[PDB]
């Protein structure tokens, strides 16, 4: 009778959850927090959008949770040992706790959307925006992962790479921008521009990962990523009949090596044999010119987003 | 010129995603697809009476969240098997399987938007979805925390039960609350919470009894019988027995003999398996002997609960 009484109370109440419980499972998240530029981009865009400061703070909080959770998952998916100079959370807390915590935070971000407005129709549109772009992020990330983990089953072309980026990287840029446009009390949609910034952002990220090492650890090679320069190299070699170079690029990607000389050989194949680094540097410039023809500040600090 | 024209087209359209791209991303999910849940949904629909097309979407939502949970749980537990078959992550890799399972959570989320077009009620369905996914993750995070930090914290039966209310109760409550909010007709949440609890304890119980693979031991899980055994030995001041249980859990062992040794500790020293069997039987009687229908508004469901 005492047991049934205790069970009866348990099942007729909400689940018990303490602030101690909350802190214990937030460890992976508090850790990546230790790692303003994203705020700056939102603030600049707001000069166009004019959301009041309180609503903008909530948009920013949503973005931070989604961005940091994506990073925790990403580092697990990439077997990344370091993030911004420090040990990745999954190596400290384990893969299980980090996945669970990152996913928990996607839902906390979802929860915040309801703090943006009391108007049901608007609320509906905001959640639809949140839902669509998170679908988009997972689609792009799934393609990137598939190409990499199943190489050489699929050799993406430049067009395929760009479409994967539109989903993968464009997802969070458009999510932030679309919520703002929807909330704005105030010209043409800025979605095209934010798609371009996300593409510049990704290709420049791929580029610097190698260029910094040729002159960071070029960890994209260790991970076997189908980066923009690698995609150009693989298609260039196929096209020109450079069979051995095409096969060697694939072999080095498939080694998942941390040997620096092997990584340097691959980068110098890209520098002298396929001219992929020059091709990419020129591609980024052409993309930056499409705009330049506060914003420039952002574009020069794009790598700190 | 040409490069810019192509980029202009690209940024001005929605992201390109093909049916073939969708198939690639779906592979880890289709693998786990290869019934009793629909049965329980149908049965409960006699009280709720949602129209059939609406009941079907609830069922699809339930299948997405449940299958996605299993794909992640198997990664979180490093499980090599799920229903006798090789787990998805060992075939498609952990990376693709985490991403695909997470993608399915959001596809589930999109189906919620299709349950109704009434803005008020829609907000309610999303709030239900959101609240219970949050609870499922709090519960699973605590279950994982105890397992991975052992022996830092040893839960008591009461702490284990609150973990289960969050972890296992979330999907039971999610499905039932959506149905109750959609009903064109007393809440059954208390009843569904109790099923949830019976479900998890019997699951913990059978993992050890079927062996008597006992994978829960290899995982170092704070299962209901283990929680009982650890707290029984502590109370009875049986220091060496308490530490022996901890040592076997900490071995993350697949050795059949060592696993049997832990079970013999639970059978002969703490009598934990008989205590659990009796605990489940009592939970079940709280329903069987519910004449004045306090929880009830079945017998078959409860007897086949181990296959939800
Ligand atoms: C209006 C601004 C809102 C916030 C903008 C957020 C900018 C960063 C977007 C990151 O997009 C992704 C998507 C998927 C994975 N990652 C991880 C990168 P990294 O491991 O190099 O840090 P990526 O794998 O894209 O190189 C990044
Ligand atoms: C009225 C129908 C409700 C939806 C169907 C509910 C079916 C049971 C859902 C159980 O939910 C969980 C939550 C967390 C983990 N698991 C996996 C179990 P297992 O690995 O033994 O299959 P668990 O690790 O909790 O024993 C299952």
């Amino acid at each position: 009778n005492k047991m049934e009484a205790k069970i009866d109370e348990l099942i007729n109440n909400d689940p018990v959850w303490s602030s101690q419980n909350e802190s214990l499972i937030s460890k992976p998240y508090n850790h990546i927090l230790l790692k303003n530029f994203r705020l700056n981009l939102i603030v600049q865009i707001n000069r166009v959008m004019n959301l009041p400061k309180d609503q903008l703070a909530i948009v920013s909080q949503i973005v931070e949770l989604l961005h940091n959770s994506s990073l925790l998952i990403d580092d697990i998916e990439d077997n990344a040992p370091l993030r911004r100079g420090q040990t990745t959370s999954h190596l400290i807390f384990g893969v299980p706790s980090t996945i669970n915590t990152a996913n928990y935070m996607y839902f906390r971000a979802m929860q915040l959307v309801s703090q943006l407005t009391t108007k049901e129709p608007l609320y509906h549109n905001l959640i639809t925006i949140f839902n669509e772009e998170l679908i988009n992020l997972h689609r792009g990330q799934g393609l990137d992962i598939y190409w990499r983990d199943f190489l050489p089953e699929i050799i993406p072309t430049q067009e395929m790479y760009l479409n994967m980026v539109m989903n993968k990287t464009g997802g969070l840029f458009r999510l932030t921008l679309r919520l703002m446009e929807a909330l704005s009390p105030s010209g043409h949609s800025l979605v095209p521009f934010i798609n371009l910034l996300g593409i510049i952002y990704q290709i420049r990220d791929d580029y610097l990962n190698l260029k910094d090492f040729q002159m960071g650890f070029a960890e994209d090679i260790t991970e076997g990523k189908l980066s923009f320069p690698i995609v150009h190299a693989l298609n260039f070699t196929k096209t020109k009949g450079q069979t051995e170079q095409h096969n060697e690029i694939l072999r080095i990607l498939l080694l998942r090596t941390s040997d620096k000389d092997i990584k340097l050989k691959l980068i110098q194949i890209l520098e002298f044999d396929t001219n992929s680094l020059a091709y990419t540097k020129n591609f980024i410039n052409q993309l930056v010119n499409m705009i330049k023809n506060e914003l420039l500040y952002i574009i020069d600090h794009l790598s700190e987003l």
